[PDB]
C-alpha cells in the first residue's frame, strides 16, 4: 500500500496527521534537507564575505539571490532530486552537497567556486545546526503558542470557577475545602514555570570539522582565525555557540530542552487525570454535540475522551522525550552514528505532546461545572469541620482539643446539628462559639478564592 | 504540506516507509478498521448459523459470500466513507456499524438482519479483537521471518568462522582465546531461546458485552448460552479465549510479547554493539561498492552505518514497547480510554525493530573476517598463557602456581621466548612441559570449535 | 553515623527492613558470598567425586562432612574474613577462594588438594551460580508464596462479594454493573497467569572458564569431558543448563524472570488503584483501631495508606527490575565488568515487590463492603437499562432502537417511572415488556456472579 | 539476621556503605524524622515571636535555648522514642508532634502552649520542608563539591595531555586526529554546564495547611496575614517559596533537580566508556598495587574496574532518579500518598550516584598514559592526511579534490611514501606542496592545543 494518512503505521502522521501538520516542514526528512541546504548556502556565503579567503571572490547580488532562492524555495521535488543522488552515495550530506554543485552548475560566478561547497567541513556540522534549527523554530513556533494557550485556558477557568466550593480529597477522602477556581490556578502557576524554563534553554550549535578541531580548515587557511569564524557563523543562524565537542554536538542541551517539555507533560498528565475524575464524581457536566454517540451499546453514555486521549499521548510523548533525552548524549569515543537515525525521531516526541495539547483544549471546551452537585456533597460532609473547631479549641487553651474531635467524627457520621450541638458545649467565648456555628463546609474555603485574584501578581 | 513519505514526522513511515510496508495494512488506521470489519461480519455469521438465535436465520452462499467480500475487499476507499460517518458520531466503532449497515442494504436477506451487526456488542469486544488479529499477523507473518533470517545468518556466521582464532577480551582487556565462530555461536543460541517464547506466547482475546458479563446478551437472549458463545467465536477466529475481563481485554499479553522482542532486541543491541568494535579493532574489514561515500570529509573512511542504524532503532523501539508493556495494563476501574490511542502505536514499536533487523541482516552481508589482524594480534599476547601454565601446574602440585605466573606477568610483557623459558625451569614430567610449549595464543582456544559444531544439536 | 536502620539510606534496609529480612540471608553481600562458597565447595567435590580426576582422590565422610559444615554453618563473622582478605587481593572471588583454603588446612584431607580449590574457574562461573541460587531461592521461598496470599485473597473476596451490585465505570462514568465479587474475581485470573509463568521461567547457570571455551580445563586434563562436566554441576545445583556462554552467563533469564513480576506488580498497581478510587466512593468503608491517626490536622480522616504504599512501592520495584532487565544482558565483547555492580541490587527490586505484597494485603484485611451505598447510587442510575431495551427492540425488529433510546437517555436524566413509561409504548410482546419492566440497575448485572463461581474451574 | 554493612539488602548500605555515609544523616528515616523536628520547632518559635499571637507568648531566653538543643541534639533514640509513639498512631508526622509535646512537658512556660506545636499545621507542610532541605544539604554539601572534583580533575588531564595526539575514532574507525587533552577538555565543559544549572535549580517549600488554603489558621486566626507568615517561614528556613499547592508540595523542583542529575551522570558514563575503550586500545596503562589480584584464573590481567564500577552505577542512579522526576509530580487530586514512601527513596538515586563518582576518581588516578602505543598508531595510519590533502586542492581549484583522494585511500592502505608521492604529483605551489609533505597523523592535530589552553577562558 501506498502511504496515506490511512496507511500510516505511526498515529503520528495518521489519524492524527492533521493535528501536526506543522511538523511536516521542520522535522520530516523533508525539513532536515531544508535546513542542511540552508547551512550549506549560508556557509558558502560567509565564504564568499570573507575577505581574507580570496579564492572566494564577493558574489555580485544577482548570485547572491540566486543562492537565497535555491534556500526559500527549496522543495519535495529539491529533496526527491538529492534522495536520487543519495542511492549512488549510500551518504545523505554528501548527497546534498553534490545537489548543490549541480544547482550552481549553471552560474558561472558559482560554478566558479563550486568546490568550496562544503569547504572543510564533517557532515554533523551541518546536520547539528540543522538540528538546532529544527528545535528553536518548534519551540519558538509552535510548542510554546500551545503551552500558552493552555495556561491561559486555566487561568481562565480559575476566575470563572474562583468562588465555586469543592470537597477537596486527600487519600481520595473528603477533605479541608477548596474552591474549583484554587485548583484550577495551582496547576497554571505550575505550567508557567515549566514555561519559563522551556524559554531559557540554550539550543547550542557548533561547526569545527571532523573531530572538533578546524584541522582540515587550518590545513587549508592557517591564517585564518577558524575559532572566530565558528562563533560568528552559528550565532549568524540564531544559535548559540557551543566551542568544544567532537565530531557530533553532544546533544546535552536537547536533554535539557526534552527533559522541560516532559515536566511540563507530567503537569498535564496530573491535570487530565484529576478532571478525567471530576467529571466522574459528576462535579462537571459535559457538553454534547448532536449527531454524536458516546457508546456503541449504552445510549445514555458522555464520556470525557479528548481529555483521555491527551492523557495517552502524554505518555507516548515522555516515553520517546526521555528516551532521547537519555541516550542521545552518549556516543562512543569521538562519537557512534546511532544518534542520526534518533534524530529523525525529534518530531515524534513532540508530535504526541502537541495532539495531546489539543485534545485537552477540546475537553476544556465541553466543561460545564455542577454546582449543585458539588454544593450537595459538601452539604454531606460536615465532619470537615472537624479541623478547624480543634483549631480554634487549640487557641483558647481548650484540653485535647484534636483528640476530642477525632472521638468525635473518625468513623463516624455527624450532620451539622451533631457539630453545632458539640460547638455549644464547648468553653469559648460567645463571639467564637457564634464564629463556628456560622460556618459550613461550603464556606469553610480558608483563603482560596483570593489567592485566585492574586495569581495575576505571580 | 500534504503527507508523503518526504514530509512524514516519523521515519518509520518516512525514511524508512519501504523498510515496514507490510506493517501498513496491519497496524495502521486502515489496518485496524479492516480487522473491525472482519469481526464484526464473523460474529453476525454466528448469529445466523447459530439456531437457536432464529431472529438470524441461516445465509445462503450467495449472502456468505457477500459479506466475505466485504471483509476480503476491504479498501482505502471504504475505511475513507467509516471516516467520513465518524466526522459524524465521534465514534469509530459506531461508524464501522453505520458502514456495514450500509454495505448490507441492497441485500435483501443481509438488510432483514440489519440491526444484528455489532447485535449486544460493546465497541472493545471488536477492538481487542483486532488487536489480537493484527498482532498475531505481524508475529507470524513479519516478525519471526525477520528473527529466523538473523538466527540463520548467525549460524552460518558461526560456521563460516568455526576456527578462526580471537583474542577474547574481558574488561575490554586481553584474555584467554576463542573463535569468531564461537562468539557468534552464543548469540544465535540466546536468539532462539527468545524466538521459542516469542512463538509460545498466548494472543488473547475475548468478546463478553460493555463490561464483561454479557448483560446486553442475557437481557435479550436468556436462554442461551452466551459463555460458550464467547468461547467458540474468539477461538474461531484463532485466538485464545480470555474468559475473564472488564470492557476492555486487560492486555498482560501485549506485555508479554512486547517483553520478549525486547528481550530479543537487546540481545541484537548487544550483538550489533560487539560487531561495531571487532571492525573497530579491524578483525573484520567491510565490503563497500563504488560510489559510495563514507565521509563527506574524510576520503578514506569505510563505516559500519548499517549496524549503527539498526543500534540505534533498537533503542527507540524498546522504548515503545516497554512504555506499551507497562501502561496499557493499567485502566481506572472497568477502564479508561487511554489505552484507545496508545494502541493505535502497536506498529510502531515493532517498525523501528523491522528497520533494525534488515540494517544488520545488511551489515552482516557485508562482512569479511581478518584472519591476519587476528593471527597477529594474538602472537603478541603472549602472556594469556599464564592461565594454562598455572591451571597445569595446579594439577601436579606445585607450589603458589597462580601466583608465581601473576608475578611473571601482570604488568609485564612477556614473549613466546620468555614464556617458554619459564615452562622450561618447571618442575613437570617432559610429555607436559612439552604439550605447554606447544601451545600458543592462536591454539589455546579450548572447546571453541566442537561447541560451534555441535550448536546444531541444541534447540 | 554507624549503620543501623535508623540511619539507613534506602527504605528497603531502613523503615521497612523488617518486612524484607528474609533477603538478607539471599541477596546481601553476606547472600552472595555464602552461595560463592557453597558452589566452589561443590565444585571441589565433584573433582573428587569424579573417577578420572586422580589428582583429587574421593573425599571420606568426615572431610565430606567437613566441607558441607563450611557451607551450612557460613557466618557474618566468615564474610568479614573474605571481605578483610578482599582488602589485600581488591577481588572479592579470589578472596573467597583464600578463605576456603585457609579453612581446610587443619584438615590433611583436604589440605592435600588444596591448589584444586577454582581449579579451571573463571570467577563468573561461581557468580552467575551464586545468582542462580539467589533467584531461585527467592522465586521458590518469597516470590510465589506472596503471589499465592494475593491470588487466594483476591479470591476470598471475590467469594465474599459474589453478589454485590456495583455500578461499573467506563470512561470514569455509570455504565452496565457488575459485582464486586466478579470485579475481584478478574484480578485474581490475571495474577494466576503471571504465576504460572513466573514459576516456568528457566534460572539459568554456567561453568566453563574464562571465556567460555573449557580452555583451562582442557589444558590441564584433556582426556576429561569438560562438556558433560559442567552440565551435571549446574543440574546437580538445580539449575538449569546454559551451555554457550562468555566469560558470564548472559543474563536473559534475569530479563525473563523480571519481566514477570513487573507484570505481575503492574496488575497489582492497577489493583491498588481501582480499590483506592471504590473506597473514595464510599463503596468499601475502612477497618480501623482506636489510637491510630488518620490525618494530623484533620480528625475525621480514615486512610487507605496500606494501599498506597503498596502503590508507590509497585513502582519503584519496577523501575529497579526493568532497569536490570533491559542492561543486564548488554555487555562489551566476552563481557565488561558492569554487570557486577548493578547484579548487587537484584534483592532491591525485589524487596520493594515484597513491601508492596505486605502493603497491599494489610490494606484488603481493612475493607468493608458498603452494601448500602453501592445499591442506592445504583438505583440513582436508571439510565443504565438503555442497552438492554435497545438491545431487545433489536431482537424484536423494533426501528432505529439504539438511536431512540439515546434520544431519550444521552444528556437527560431519567428515573424508573420514565424508563417504565418508555418500555410500555414499546411494540413488544407483554411477556418482554414485563421482562423489561421487571429489570432494575441492581438486578441488571448478567453472568457476573455465575463468572464468580466458575472460577475455580480455570487454572 | 540482624542489619550490618554485610547484611543489607541494598549495596548503597551495604558493600558501599561507607562512600556514602553523608547521606545517612540526611535521606534516612532518622535524617527524615530530625528535619521534621527542626521544622516544627521553628514553626512554634515564629508562633511565639509573632505580637499579634498572643496566646503563645515571646519566649525567654532560657526556653528558646531549651527548643534548639531539642533541634541540635536529636538522636536516634530521640528518633527511636518517635517510632514507638508511631505504633500506637501509625502516622509518623502526628508522632513527631505528640513527641514534642513530651519534650516540652518539663517546661512550664513551654508545656503552657503544647497545643501550639503543629498549630493548623498539616503533615505535608512538615515534610515538604524535611525534603527542601535534605535536598539542599545534599546538594551545596555533597554532590557539587564531587562534581567540582570530577571536573577539576578532567581538566587537570586535560592539561597533562594537552599536546599528546590520538587516532581519533568516528563510527569507530581511525579519523582526523587530536589531541587526549581536548577529548578531556569536551567533557569538562559539558560537566560544568550541569553544574551550573544544577547550582541554579530552584529548591521549592511550602507551609499553607490540609489542602493549601490556610483554611484552619484563618478558622482561628482571622486577622492574621497568613499568606506573608507562609512567605516569611519558608524563606526563613533558607528555602525558596512556592506560594500555590494542595495538600502536597507538587514537586516539580525535584524533577528539575534530578533531571540535571541525570544529565551529569549521562555525560560521565560516556566518559567512563571511553576511557574503557581507551584503556582497552592500551593508550592508556593502568597503575598497579602490590598484592592485588587481576583475575581469579588470568595472572596478567589489569582490568579497569573503577571505570566499570562507575558506569553500572550511574546506570542504576538514573533509572531511581528518572522514576522519581516522572513519576512524583502526578498525585490524585489534593494529592494520593505513593508520594510519601517514594520520597523515602531520595537519596537512593543520590547514593548509587556518589558511589559512582568516587570510583570514577579512583579509576582516573591510576591512568598512565601510553604515548609511545597512541604514536605508533597513528604512524601507521597516514591515509588521514586525505582529508586535508583534498581540502587545499580544493582551496586551489584542482579538479574532483576529494574524488581523487576517496579513489586512492577508501579500502586501500596508503604508507607515508605513497602519500608523499601523491602530494608530489599535484599541480600546487611548491610552498603549499611542502606544507603538505610536512605534516604526519601526529601533527595534523588542528587546533586541539591550543583549545585545551582556552578552555580556563570559558
Ligand atoms: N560519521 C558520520 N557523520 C555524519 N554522517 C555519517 C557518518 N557516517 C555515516 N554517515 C551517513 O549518515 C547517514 C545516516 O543514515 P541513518 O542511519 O538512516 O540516520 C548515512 O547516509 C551515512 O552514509
Ligand atoms: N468506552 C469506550 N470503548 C471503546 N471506544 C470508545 C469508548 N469511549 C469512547 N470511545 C470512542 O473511541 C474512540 C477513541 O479515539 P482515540 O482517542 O483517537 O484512540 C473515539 O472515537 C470515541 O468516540
Ligand atoms: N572479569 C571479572 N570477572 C569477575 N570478577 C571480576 C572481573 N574483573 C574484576 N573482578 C572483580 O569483581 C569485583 C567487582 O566489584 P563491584 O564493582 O563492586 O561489583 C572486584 O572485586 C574485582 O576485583
Ligand atoms: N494525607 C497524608 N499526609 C501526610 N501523611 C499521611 C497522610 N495520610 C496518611 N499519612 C501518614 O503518612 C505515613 C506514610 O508512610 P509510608 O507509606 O511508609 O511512607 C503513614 O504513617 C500515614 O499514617
Ligand atoms: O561525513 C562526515 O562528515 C564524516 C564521516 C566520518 O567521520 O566517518
Ligand atoms: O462504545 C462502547 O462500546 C462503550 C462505550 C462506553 O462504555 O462508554
Ligand atoms: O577473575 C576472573 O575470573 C576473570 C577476570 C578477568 O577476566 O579479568
Ligand atoms: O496528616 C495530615 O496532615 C493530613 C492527612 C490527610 O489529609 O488525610
Amino acid at each position: 500500500m501506498e502511504l496515506s494518512s490511512l496507511t500510516a503505521v505511526s498515529p503520528v502522521d495518521g489519524r492524527y496527521g492533521d493535528k501536526v501538520s506543522a511538523l511536516r516542514g521542520i522535522f520530516s526528512e523533508y525539513g532536515l534537507l531544508k535546513f542542511r541546504v540552508q547551512v550549506e548556502v549560508r556557509w558558502l556565503q560567509k565564504l564568499a564575505a570573507h575577505a581574507a579567503i580570496k579564492e572566494v571572490p564577493a558574489f555580485a547580488a544577482d548570485a547572491i539571490g540566486y543562492l537565497d532562492a535555491i534556500v526559500a524555495s527549496f522543495s519535495e521535488e529539491d529533496a526527491a532530486r538529492i534522495k536520487t543522488i543519495e542511492r549512488t552515495t549510500n551518504h545523505d550530506v554528501k548527497a546534498v552537497e553534490y545537489f548543490l554543485k549541480e544547482k550552481v552548475a549553471e552560474i558561472p560566478e558559482l560554478h566558479a567556486v563550486s568546490e568550496f561547497i562544503h569547504f572543510a567541513c564533517t557532515s554533523e556540522d551541518i546536520n547539528n545546526l540543522s538540528h538546532a534549527l529544527m528545535l528553536k523554530t518548534a519551540r519558538d513556533e509552535v510548542i510554546l503558542p500551545y503551552w500558552r494557550q493552555l495556561i491561559d485556558g486555566l487561568k481562565d477557568l480559575a476566575v470563572q470557577y474562583r468562588d465555586i466550593p469543592l470537597l477537596s480529597r486527600t487519600n481520595g477522602q473528603p477533605a479541608t475545602p477548596s474552591t474549583i477556581g484554587k485548583e484550577m490556578a495551582n496547576v497554571a502557576y505550575r505550567m508557567e514555570r515549566q514555561y519559563r524554563q522551556l524559554n531559557q534553554v540554550e539550543i547550542l550549535g557548533k561547526i569545527n570539522g571532523a573531530v572538533g578541531n578546524y584541522n582540515a580548515h587550518i590545513a587549508a587557511y592557517p591564517e585564518v582565525d577558524w575559532h572566530q569564524f565558528s562563533e560568528e557563523f552559528v550565532t549568524s543562524l540564531g544559535i548559540q555557540w557551543n566551542p568544544y565537542t567532537t565530531q557530533i554536538e553532544p546533544h546535552d542541551y536537547i536533554a535539557e530542552l526534552f527533559d522541560c517539555v516532559a515536566r511540563f507533560n507530567t503537569i498535564l498528565i496530573d491535570f487530565d487525570r484529576d478532571v478525567w475524575g471530576y467529571i466522574a464524581l459528576n462535579h462537571f457536566k459535559q457538553k454534547t454535540i448532536a449527531g454524536e454517540i458516546g457508546s456503541s451499546t449504552m445510549p445514555h453514555k458522555v464520556n470525557p475522551i479528548d481529555f483521555e486521549n491527551s492523557e495517552g499521548n502524554l505518555g507516548l510523548s515522555n516515553a520517546v522525550l526521555q528516551h532521547l533525552a537519555s541516550k542521545l548524549p552518549v556516543s562512543r569515543w569521538q562519537r557512534d552514528l546511532t544518534d542520526s537515525t534518533v534524530l529523525r525521531n525529534l518530531g515524534v516526541g513532540i508530535g504526541y505532546a502537541l495532539i495531546a495539547y489539543q485534545s485537552t483544549l477540546k475537553g476544556v471546551s465541553k466543561l460545564e461545572v455542577n454546582r449543585d452537585h458539588l454544593l450537595d456533597e459538601l452539604d454531606h460532609n460536615w465532619e470537615v469541620l472537624a479541623e478547624p473547631i480543634q483549631t480554634v479549641m487549640r487557641r483558647y487553651g481548650i484540653e485535647k482539643p484534636y483528640e476530642k474531635l477525632k472521638e468525635l467524627t473518625r468513623g463516624k457520621r455527624v450532620d451539622a446539628e451533631g457539630m453545632k450541638q458539640f460547638i455549644d458545649g464547648l468553653a469559648l467565648p460567645e463571639e467564637e462559639k457564634a464564629r463556628l456555628k456560622a460556618m459550613t463546609p461550603a464556606n469553610y474555603i480558608g483563603r482560596a478564592i483570593t489567592m485566585v485574584d492574586e495569581l495575576k501578581h505571580h
